[PDB]
Order: C-alpha cells, then sequence, then structure tokens
C-alpha cells in the first residue's frame, strides 16, 4: 500500500532529480514508515557510526582502549582531516578520533577507526555481529564516497541502518555507558542543522551523523527526542544521476518536515 506520507515523499522526489529513501523508526509504538527502504544508497561518511560504535563495543573487554594513543602521520592526512591534520607527527586517542570522526567527519579519524577494526570488513563483521545482514563497507576514506550509480561498495538500505542505528542508541548493542558515550558523540555533531534538522521544530533534540559524495550523494541518520514523544529513528538519504551534482541538504530537511507532520 502506499500512505499519504509515502505520496508526498514521491512528490519531493520527483521535483528534486534524484532518488531519495526514507527510514522511520516511531518508538511510541515501533511503526515504520520506508520510502525505497530496501533499495541501496551509498552510506558515505554516515558510516563513521558504524566505525565507532564498533570501537565502543572493543572498548567493552578493554577499559583503557579509548585512551590508547595512535600516531598521526603526514602520509595519514587525506583530502579532509580538520582534527587529525593538527596532531600530524604526534597522538590522538581512540576517543579523540571517535569524536572527531562523528562530530567532525574528519576522514583521516575514521580510517584510524577502520585500521582498529582490522579493515573495512571489520566494520561490516561488526555489522553482522549486531545483526545487521546489509550494511557493507569495502573501501577506508576518501574512496568510500564515489558514490557510482549500481555499485553495491559502501552502501547499505534505509531500513537495515534504521533498525541498526535504532539497535546502537536506544537499544542494547552496547553496553550502557558506551550507548550514551554514542548517543553523547551524535548529539554534539556540529554538521547537521542544515539536514534532518533543518526539518523539524525547533524545540526538538538530535542526534546526527551526515555524509556526503560524488554523484551529489547528500546523506543523513538521526536519534530525534521530539516534545512529549518517544524517540524517533530517522534516515534519509538521497543520490543523484551526474557525477558533479551539487548537494541538497534541503531535500533531506524536507523529508524530515513530510515525516514530522505525518506523525
Ligand atoms: O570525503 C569526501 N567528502 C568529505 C565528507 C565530509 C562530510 N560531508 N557531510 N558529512 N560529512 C566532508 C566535509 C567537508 C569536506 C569534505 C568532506 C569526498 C566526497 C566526494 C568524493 C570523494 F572522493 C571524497
Amino acid at each position: 500500500q502506499t500512505s499519504a506520507v509515502q505520496q508526498k515523499l514521491a512528490a519531493l522526489e520527483k521535483s528534486s532529480g534524484g532518488r531519495l529513501g526514507v527510514a522511520l523508526i516511531d518508538t511510541a509504538d515501533n511503526t515504520q514508515v520506508l520510502y525505497r527502504g530496501d533499495e541501496r544508497f551509498p552510506m558515505c561518511s554516515t558510516s563513521k557510526v558504524m566505525a565507532a560504535a564498533a570501537v565502543l563495543k572493543q572498548s567493552e573487554t578493554q577499559k583503557q582502549l579509548l585512551n590508547q594513543p595512535v600516531e598521526i602521520k603526514p602520509a595519514d592526512l587525506v583530502n579532509y582531516n580538520p582534527i587529525a591534520e593538527k596532531h600530524v607527527n604526534g597522538t590522538m586517542t581512540l576517543a579523540e578520533l571517535s569524536a572527531a570522526a562523528l562530530q567532525y567527519s574528519d576522514n583521516t579519524a575514521m580510517n584510524k577507526l577502520i585500521a582498529q577494526l582490522g579493515g573495512p570488513g571489520g566494520v561490516t563483521a561488526f555489522a553482522r555481529a549486531i545483526g545487521d545482514e546489509t550494511f557493507r563497507l569495502d573501501r577506508t576514506e576518501p574512496t568510500l564516497n564515489t558514490a557510482i550509480p549500481g555499485d553495491p561498495r559502501d552502501t547499505t538500505t534505509p531500513r537495515a541502518m534504521a533498525q541498526t542505528l535504532r539497535q546502537l542508541t536506544l537499544g542494547h548493542a552496547l553496553g550502557e555507558t558506551q550507548r550514551a558515550q554514542l548517543v553523547t558523540w551524535l548529539k554534539g555533531n556540529t554538521t547537521g542543522a542544515a539536514s534532518i534538522r533543518a526539518g523539524l521544530p525547533t524545540s526538538w533534540t538530535v542526534g546526527d551523523k551526515t555524509g556526503s559524495g560524488d554523484y551529489g550523494t547528500t546523506n543523513d541518520i538521526a536519534v530525534i527526542w521530539p516534545q512529549g514523544r518517544a524517540p524517533l529513528v530517522l534516515v534519509t538519504y538521497f543520490t543523484q544521476p551526474q557525477q558533479n551534482a551539487e548537494s541538497r541538504r534541503d531535500v533531506l530537511a524536507s523529508a524530515a518536515r513530510i515525516i514530522a507532520e505525518g506523525l
């Protein structure tokens, strides 16, 4: 069946020039709204949530892991590294790398998380261990953002990512202190005000992780605490036909607004 909310999302998509994927979980009743919910989309930097969560999981059996120093060398810098470049020829702890990856979208920090997990397949292995059979990470930064249409590498579906984000932030995939740390990091994101947040009432509290890539790929995944309501989990993925297409964060805001008006 096609719901009123799904028809509004289809109209938004038709006027956007691209392909839109949405998954909402409303934890008030566990109901879900999906739009292209089982189609694959390139995750881009939204995958940084899975990598940070995997390191948090490791830290449950290594109390000092998040304080372990990691060498940052000049060769480790990639294309966008606003935090890591200040520490070249020095060190950052895994907590510092996680915070930089999540809150500033630092790509060198992401690569250190991936290396701590043994490579992209270690992030995928963590996803499988928490019940996500869909997520796949295949490459490091920056090439995981190529976002080529039809390419399965570094993709997931909106339904899978929403379920996983719920388990990580509101469920019990992580220990309680680790879940709280992940939520704190997401709530402190610096990059998200133009994306899902821009479509929601301003009184609501949001933690989110954005992503952007080639093909105008514009993504956001969020946990939302509405005024007077149980939390929502919302994934909005968007990608366009031309490699050099511009970012469209307004499309993600519009999708979130449609979702919020449909509650
Ligand atoms: O790594 C890339 N962009 C990051 C992704 C990161 C961000 N965007 N939205 N959330 N995080 C960000 C922020 C500022 C500047 C660059 C970047 C990329 C994109 C296309 C092609 C490519 F080979 C790499």
